[PDB]
């Protein structure tokens, strides 16, 4: 086979595993491997995907594991190992930075398997707390610092996108709206770059196409959405439009598109940031993490960014605390 | 003064498939959908989380959730998935269709009573378990035309027959036209015969040495079992990702009239003799509904094991009199 | 007894451009296509290598040719593209487009009565040029609603500004929101100011050394000069690939209701103080047409740029109005 | 950059290659090089390629070339570089042999581009006489033997589809229809092997949907369908569906989809067919035409395919007889 297809491990093949495997399947954006430490189910996700591809026509190979062996020459890998909240808390006390303890264990040991088995891979964490996992991840697996980060922001954005678009009666596509941040209720949702293809949000507000209340009542929502669907579901949390952003950002790698896809990325200097991970505009393309975009934040933007980045270091601390 | 609406498709019933054909209206911007439910909470965390998944998808389709059938009015296609999936107490091993009967068709009687109601009109995809026996239920309940009614079975049984050939010939599935027909049970009818590769026979390639004889008799058997196969690796509910891309893609035909030939369970004046009843069989779909139900020259040998899919049919629907 | 039809797009003008857009609906599944045109043979030659696209694109729709308005009833968008690319005896050189007004506005006409008798409830896209003067002119003379008729220019002038930067940046034209307004023709104003990167403006990366004012400048140029320069290198005829794939995507914003930005030749009622005439400016296209119409505020230094762009319009509709 | 995007090099940027580049623009497919001996004009249709990225919110490079170094790399070259007609003969007497004399010297002149540049390439002719200059390119290229074929009989087959399906009210994605040996007036549309989703046509006859009068009309016009389209268009020849199919032909190729698309290929036995290619039935994949599908063909088709075969190897005599 001089032509391969593209190779993208799932490690964790729960709801937003085989959501992403399955998207993979409709798109036929690249063979699947479903990994878990559970035995049955990811095979049987892995037969209701690969079954799929003959109604989507598509040809790609959906198989399960349970071995890091099998990621070897995966191209990405999309981690979601890792558990949706503490065992026994209610809904309303969800938090993701307490789920720390119980997926930084995870992720260490998800690291070593691609270190050991696909070093060369563009890797994408889900797993919770974000940022402070993708830093786990990233000192773990010793993986080069352009080639790991963590999705979030394009799923902040997403909802953030969706709610503008409501509001003026335009298609989110024509809507760009930022959160970029720690992935949580510090996010920061950028309503002064919230633009309707690159016309600033302002002039439809004096317009009265929305009021300045409803635009505060927005980035309220995007802070608080995570949660909400957490509260509907009342079983885990979402995961049609994580998994779309995650493999929106492996696309943007496999094929090279040069997206702009927020997201959590290594900082050196950026934002004044360092030896740290943290959500921020950046552009995904073949050589994984090709831009980190500074923006010209305002002081009152700095400092609701400099909250976004204390919890993530005061988390970043309590991982090392073990 | 909005002049071009979009399709609207009701998912009557808002669990795994449900979610997931939501999904892919979002994906393909193939219409506003309303995630319809008894339970109340779970559909809304649904539908927010499916409408959030357009700006990604960059489409821009309206998911909302209702509890109440005036939402459903106005719905070109309603695709039916209430219902349970296993019976409590039944062991996996112990999984059968049939045994949802008494539990699934007081839920389509309801669902059938809302439509006739508030979308007579729409283009009705049942999907709940027991399938032929469902379709007939919402078929006689609801009063919809015969050609407006259909069950998505045999084109999720023929997926699997056809991705198992495909697996074994190392050729997309997209070129193997492989047909599952009957009832969605155990006597189910992969047509082994009707087997083609871009429409050469099977059985050519078999005699070539591509793949024996007794591998295709090991497909035909797995074909019959997957379902239940998923259900025991699952371990919880049952198969959900191919079973809501068969449905769109039936839905999907009708809506933008494509005349795909989608086998499904329609309703019998005739063909292959039979009268007063649904079952899968090869069909074509278009915006017509059931345009075509195709009427294969079956042989001797065939017409006894689909005699026993029509046995099968007939027993349940016999049980369901019995209500 | 079809319930479910599907759209129907009648391309008036069955050259490059029309040939190009049937092929898109060909390949998106979009609509039923009728290649019309004052030529016979050609436009059937091509209906014949569309329809037979359908095949290969796996899609299911009707492409067929025509010379009868008749043929266009039922209609439910019209993209119009009939007329000449460039004047006999003209060098390439010369190539401008208020030239053709003499040679289109008669072809115009004839299709405004045609549009009126058989398509008067049809979303009408005209590509024609010179544009805006060709839109106005189609609009009174067929007498369609002022929000169902509106031209085809800026998302193509916009498409060529959101490429150049986009190859600078090394970033997808994706995430480019660059957008050219006014007049389709050397007065459009690229509007340099308003150019982000996914809404960050584009003056932080110049700031940053991204690219330089320089070549900003240079890529505002460009944008202006594009059409002439493939007039100039094809050698003959103009764009059309960029051309046709800017005016299915307004097609689609209405027929799925979208509610997409794309700027276009739009009736201006008060906007930036216009009245009776049509000019490009930034829109929302959705099933109901021409939703909305964005007034932007423009500096003094802009609005001098755009006043050029006006005042060209204005003397052409006076040429136009001189026959 | 880690993961790079494919690229297919168009060698002759006329109606089919600007086409296939459009493709590639709205599939995000690959880059596209636009390769002609022309200058001027490929850059227009590069620029309105390139421009056309922007609307369909795709990424990938199309430039224009002249000089053969520009295609290094191409993953697939698809080679449509020839005249479409004898200059200054009448439509009504398009002939596609009638092209061997100026093509010949045309696609032999591209061999040692490819040779020289992108060996490693997969090659798909589309010039005609299409079985002729398949072989043409092979002899002179030197490129191994599944890795070269020719587009044509995908493009018979989707005419033969087309008007099969029109006839049945069905779409032609569920028809199965398919036209082997060379592509021209001998060209076999396989009647017997026509099915409705793998069910025979004759069960559909029987039935009254289609006669067998039809299906014979069907037949004819399945073999004069080029020549009707070079008629009606006045110029030159069919683009659309040929470029279709050679870019169906190039992604099962690069996403090694494993595609039944009939094309010509080399034969060593099959169909008892030696040193020479023709239209037959062909899985393409990442390994290029992966395997070559051997029909049990009756003593009447094998009558009709014998003829076909005829006119391919005088033709390849006459192409040596120079
Ligand atoms: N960053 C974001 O925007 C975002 C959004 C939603 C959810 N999440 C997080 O993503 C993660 C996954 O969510 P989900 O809904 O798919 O969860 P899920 O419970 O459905 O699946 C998690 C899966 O990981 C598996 N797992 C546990 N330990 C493992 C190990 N050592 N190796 C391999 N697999 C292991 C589990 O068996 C299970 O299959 C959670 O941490 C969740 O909070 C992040
Ligand atoms: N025909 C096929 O090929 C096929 C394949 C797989 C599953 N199925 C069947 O499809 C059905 C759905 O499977 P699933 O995985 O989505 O199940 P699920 O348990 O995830 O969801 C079924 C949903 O229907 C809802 N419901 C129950 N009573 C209702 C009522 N009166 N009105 C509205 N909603 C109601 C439930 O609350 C639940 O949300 C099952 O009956 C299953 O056996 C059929
Ligand atoms: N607005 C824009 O952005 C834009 C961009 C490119 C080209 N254009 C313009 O679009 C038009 C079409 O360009 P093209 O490349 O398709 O040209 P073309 O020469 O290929 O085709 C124009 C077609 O219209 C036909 N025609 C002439 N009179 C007609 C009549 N009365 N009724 C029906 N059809 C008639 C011609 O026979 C021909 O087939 C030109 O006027 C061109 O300048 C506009
Ligand atoms: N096999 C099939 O099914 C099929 C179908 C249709 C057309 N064709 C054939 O495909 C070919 C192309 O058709 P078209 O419509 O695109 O033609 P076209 O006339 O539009 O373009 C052919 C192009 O090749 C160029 N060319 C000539 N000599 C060259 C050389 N030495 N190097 C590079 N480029 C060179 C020309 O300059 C021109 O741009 C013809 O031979 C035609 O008969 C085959
Ligand atoms: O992280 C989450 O669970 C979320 O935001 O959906
Ligand atoms: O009916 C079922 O559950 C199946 O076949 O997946
Ligand atoms: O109008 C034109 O011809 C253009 O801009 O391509
Ligand atoms: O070869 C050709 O020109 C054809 O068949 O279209």
């Amino acid at each position: 086979t001089v032509s391969r297809r593209k190779k993208i491990a799932m490690i964790g093949s729960g709801m937003i595993g085989g959501t992403m495997g399955y998207l993979c399947v409709l798109r036929e954006l690249a063979d699947v491997v479903l990994f878990d430490v559970v035995t049955g189910m990811p095979e049987g996700k892995a037969l209701d995907d690969s079954q799929a591809t003959s109604i989507a026509d598509t040809n790609v190979s959906v198989t399960s594991a349970n071995q890091y062996e099998k990621i070897a020459g995966s191209d990405v890998v999309i981690i979601t190992a890792g558990l949706t909240k503490v065992p026994g808390k209610s809904d309303k006390e969800w938090s993701r930075n307490d789920l720390l303890p119980f997926n930084a264990k995870i992720i260490r040991e998800v690291a070593q398997g691609v270190k050991k088995y696909c070093p060369l891979a563009f890797v994408i964490v889900v797993t919770n707390p974000l940022d402070c996992m993708v830093k786990c991840f990233h000192e773990a697996s010793g993986l080069p610092k352009n080639m790991v980060c963590g999705m979030a922001n394009v799923l902040d954005s997403a909802r953030f996108r969706r709610f503008i678009a409501d509001q003026l009666e335009i298609s989110p596509r024509d809507i760009q709206a930022t959160v970029i941040g720690t992935h949580g209720d510090h996010m920061l949702p950028l309503a002064r770059y919230v633009t309707v293809n690159g016309f600033p949000l302002r002039e439809f507000i004096k317009k009265g196409k929305m009021t300045e209340a409803k635009l505060a009542e927005i980035v309220e929502r995007t802070k608080k959405a995570g949660g909400e669907i957490v509260r509907l579901l009342g079983q885990g949390s979402a995961y049609y439009a994580p998994a779309l952003s995650a493999i929106t950002m492996a696309q943007a790698f496999l094929k090279d598109e040069k997206r702009v896809l927020p997201c959590s990325v290594y900082c050196q200097g950026e934002y004044g940031l360092h030896d740290m991970f943290i959500g921020l505009p950046a552009v995904i393309g073949g050589g994984g993490i090709e831009q980190v975009i500074e923006l010209e934040l305002t002081h009152e933007e700095q400092e609701c960014f400099r909250k976004s980045v204390d919890d993530v270091v005061e988390l970043n601390k309590s991982l090392a605390a073990l």
